[PDB]
């Protein structure tokens, strides 16, 4: 049978197949190559992906996301205590482990993290199955290099619930090395800098005659593209209050519309220098119309950009590496498209150019699909 490759991400997932000698990253029913890792439980219906994410504004307690932060952990872990205080859906203690509690037709229903991840894996599986016109029973799935045996086992259990035999778990740095086709002969020391929507990871991966080993890993579980958006939102909410005496935080729908346009403005500012953020009637009778420059975008976030270097220094220290010991810097995650990020990394490595792909959000799923093709022979 076929083996598909799945990047089961914190904020999004991505599925790839290896077919007639090529990796195809598959579109979901809405024509997107990434699917928000969201599940909503509203009004008797269960939604997965973008339709679930759209429920978050009006139904925040019923809209489950970021489950990768909880999977295989214990309720009293310091990281889980912090996430319970940040997440708006209820998390309960089931025999020492965090479970998610929501309502289905008003009834309390409790899910293990792996049961929510299984629903994401199931949607990825169905995209594969319709594209291939065939049942899919087998997958390669990625995990962070820092995942322990309990986090990896709960990811495998999510696969089993979704009807997927996870034939191989590979770490995200290895998946990236496979996608960029890093030559497997002789020895190479690679820095994998992975800046996503919600999380920052950096690893030293060494490739030695086809054997991949992560020698050190560090990161920031609360640093990603969504934080850069929030810095911009905070700025424009303050400006709109100064000019119009309207605090947009008093209207959750206004906030949702602004957040969509701010996200789009950020992405544009990876290519242009100036972009317009426009919402007609952001509240009734008031239009939102502003210009954001790349220079103001960077000024609002420059402390967060520079914080990404603290994990880089830590993995170099943990591995006892000199900066020069790094042979190649590889960039993963759409947030590495930010010009200032690529500049800061270049300068930290006393001038060495980072390798970035063209589709940095799909690189991990691409590599998982390559690993699937390697296993099939
Ligand atoms: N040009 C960009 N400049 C800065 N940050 C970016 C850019 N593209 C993405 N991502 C790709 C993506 C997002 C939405 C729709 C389609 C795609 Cl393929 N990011 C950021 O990467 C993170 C995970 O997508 C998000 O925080 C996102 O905002």
């Amino acid at each position: 049978g076929p083996v598909i490759g799945i990047d089961l991400g914190t904020t999004y997932s991505c599925v790839g197949v290896f077919k007639n000698g090529r990796v195809e990253i598959l579109n979901n029913e809405l024509g997107n190559r990434i699917t928000p890792s969201y599940v909503s439980f509203v009004d008797g219906e269960r939604k997965v992906g973008e339709a679930a994410k759209l429920e978050a504004t009006l139904h925040p307690t019923q809209t489950v996301f970021d489950v990768k932060r909880l999977i295989g952990r214990k309720f009293d872990d310091q990281e889980v205590v912090k996430d319970r205080s940040l997440l708006p859906y209820e998390i309960v203690n089931n025999q020492g482990k965090p479970n998610i509690k929501v309502q289905i037709k008003d009834k309390d229903t409790t899910f293990a993290p792996e049961q929510i991840s299984a629903m994401v894996l199931e949607k990825m599986k169905e995209i594969a199955q319709s594209f291939l016109g065939k049942p899919v029973k087998n997958a390669v799935v990625t995990v962070p290099a820092y995942f322990n045996d309990a986090q990896r086992q709960a990811t495998k259990d999510a696969g089993t619930i979704a009807g997927l035999n996870i034939v191989r778990i590979i770490n995200e740095p290895t998946a990236a090395a496979l996608a960029y086709g890093l030559d497997k002969k002789e020895e190479t020391s690679i820095l994998v800098y992975d800046l996503g929507g919600g999380t920052f990871d950096v690893s030293i991966l060494v490739i030695d005659n086809g054997v991949f080993e992560v020698y050190a890993t560090a990161g920031n579980t609360h640093l990603g593209g969504e934080d850069f958006d929030q810095r911009v939102m905070d700025y424009f909410i303050k400006m709109f209050k100064k000019k119009n005496n309207i605090d947009l935080r008093t209207d959750k729908r206004a906030i949702q519309k602004l957040r969509k346009e701010v996200e789009i403005a950020k992405r544009n500012l990876s290519v242009v220098h100036s972009t317009q953020i426009e919402i007609e009637d952001i509240v009734e009778g008031h239009n939102f119309s502003e210009t954001l420059t790349r220079a103001k975008f960077e000024e609002l976030n420059d402390d967060l950009f520079r914080e990404t270097l603290e994990p880089v220094k830590k993995v170099l220290d943990d591995a006892k590496y000199e900066k020069s010991k790094i042979d190649e810097i590889v960039l993963v995650g759409g947030s590495t498209r930010i010009p200032k990020i690529q500049q800061i990394i270049k300068e930290f490595f006393n001038g060495k150019e980072p390798n970035r792909g063209i589709n940095p959000d799909e690189a991990v799923a691409y590599g998982a699909a390559i690993q699937a093709g390697i296993i099939l022979g």
